[PDB]
């Protein structure tokens, strides 16, 4: 439609458009997205989900992999210890407000006709279009792993076994996505997330690196991080707080500053927001403790929910 445009919005890319197009024709339509349990859910994640949320307004059965085996698989732990961390992340995506089928990883991707599937992608796929595949995925080993190459292609075979019609993720998983669009015998559409840019200016947002503002995060908590961000006047590209204030913010929004400061600006959307940004009328300070502010009320709900 419309749908489609609703869809589009925010995305980087969609392979392909067309594809998605005729895939919203049908009358049963089914999409995916997996994540690696991660301890903090952020920004990064509930971008994602918005989109998911997205796909479920436009008549999409969605579908969320708890991948607790990939995970397992690039490093991150204990299989046992990466499930229970697989039950949080349900809670927080089910606090999040989007109706979804969850599901384990570690349920399915054991199943005979799964496993044996896996084989039959491993005898199509060189080492080295898994290897590239993984380059943006991988934890960084000075000697790779035999578990690195599997990890694509029991993601590739997730696409399968679902019976999805799409795939979403971030931008990093662009070639394991390709991938997907060549070993598989339904061609799925993927759908693409921009990567947020984490708190320090410092490429994306993540849960290692500490440069993230998390969904259950306590209001002083945002309120120190938004303040500690980089966020140079003027400057709107990897600025992390004007992309917040892009993806989660709505819009017509009042920033309360103080009348000897300029008064009381408010913004009838986020290109409003940027070309005061860009153009000196709106100081960091202002458009920090603005962002703050509206961010604590977007994930109260979320916040409030988990405990
Ligand atoms: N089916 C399926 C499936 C989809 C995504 C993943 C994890 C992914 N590579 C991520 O980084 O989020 C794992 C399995």
């Amino acid at each position: 439609m419309d749908e489609f445009e609703m869809i589009k919005r925010n995305t980087s890319e969609i392979i392909s458009e067309e594809e998605l197009r005729e895939v919203l024709k049908k009358d049963e339509k089914s999409a995916l997205i997996g994540f690696e349990p991660s301890g903090k859910i952020h920004l990064g994640h509930y971008l994602q989900i918005k989109k998911m949320i997205d796909l479920q307004n436009a008549g999409f059965d969605i579908i969320i992999v708890l991948a607790d085996l990939h995970a397992y698989l690039n490093q991150k732990g204990e299989l046992d210890e990466i499930r229970k961390i697989g039950d949080y992340n349900k809670k927080v995506f089910e606090a999040m407000g989007l109706k979804a089928k969850y599901v384990y990883g570690s349920e399915w991707m054991l199943d005979k006709d799964y496993t044996l599937n896996v084989y039959r992608l491993a005898l199509k796929t060189t080492l080295k279009r898994a290897r590239r595949s993984m380059e943006l995925i991988a934890r960084e080993d000075e000697n790779p792993k035999v578990a690195e190459v599997i990890y694509p292609i029991m993601q590739v075979n997730g696409a399968h076994y679902l019976g999805v019609d799409v795939a979403v993720g971030g931008m990093e998983q662009r070639k394991i996505h390709m991938l997907a669009r060549e070993l598989l015998p339904k061609k799925v559409v993927c759908i693409h997330n921009p990567v947020l840019t984490g708190l320090d200016g410092e490429g994306k947002m993540s849960s290692s690196k500490g440069n993230f503002i998390a969904v259950d995060d306590s209001p002083e908590e945002i309120r120190a991080k938004i303040k500690k961000a980089y966020c140079p006047a003027g400057v709107v590209e990897g600025n992390p707080i004007m992309e917040i204030a892009k993806y989660f913010l709505e819009y017509p929004l009042t920033i309360k500053r103080p009348e000897k400061f300029g008064g009381d600006l408010t913004v009838n959307s986020y290109e409003e927001l940027e070309s005061l940004f860009k153009n000196k009328e709106l100081h960091p300070m202002d458009l920090k403790n603005a962002v703050a502010e509206e961010l604590i009320k977007i994930l109260e709900p979320i916040r409030k929910r988990l405990l």
